[PDB]
């Protein structure tokens, strides 16, 4: 239900981004994203329906309100919990049968491990092929990165990369 619209022009305020939008259906929410400094805003448009918020990226995507001409995307939204001063490795490529458990029992014994999630489809609790690892040290994170590169779980390469450094 909701889009991202970006490259907004900064005087494009929610009243006048109401009248465009509003060409798909009832509206929800508006929130746009004003930069406290950049050239453009984006906002975050939400409809009650799915049907309606395609209608509007349809009719409006790529045109001109103002001065710039308008990006829409469907927004990538998640629900995460999240520890302070932990360091997270993003883990992809993760066979759909694996589970936070699975996921959690590859990686348990490395030092310094904290949690791992994967990344669930929110309406259907199906895997989106990947998920999250956290550590506690930096260092330790590097060790288990290293270390499970590539290396097949349930079939399958695990790709690693630093999720926030």
């Amino acid at each position: 239900r909701v889009l991202y619209v970006g490259n907004l022009d900064k005087a494009i305020t929610e009243d006048i981004l109401k009248q465009y939008f509003q060409v798909g259906g009832p509206i929800a929410n508006i929130k746009i994203m004003i930069d406290k400094n950049k050239n453009v805003n984006y906002a975050f448009v939400e409809y009650h329906q799915s049907h309606d918020a395609n209608i509007a990226l349809q009719t409006l995507n790529g045109k001109q309100i103002e001065n710039n001409i308008v990006k829409i995307n469907w927004a990538f939204q998640s629900q995460q919990s999240s520890s302070d001063d932990t360091f997270n490795l993003f883990v992809g490529d993760l066979n759909v049968n694996v589970d936070d458990e699975t996921l959690r029992n590859a990686f348990k014994d490395f030092p310094s491990y904290l949690s791992g999630h994967v990344m669930w489809d929110m309406q259907t609790g199906s895997s989106r092929g990947y998920g999250f690892v956290s550590f506690t040290s930096q260092d330790d994170a590097q060790n288990a990165m290293d270390s499970m590169q590539g290396q097949d779980l349930n079939g399958r390469p695990l790709r690693i990369n630093w999720a926030a450094k």
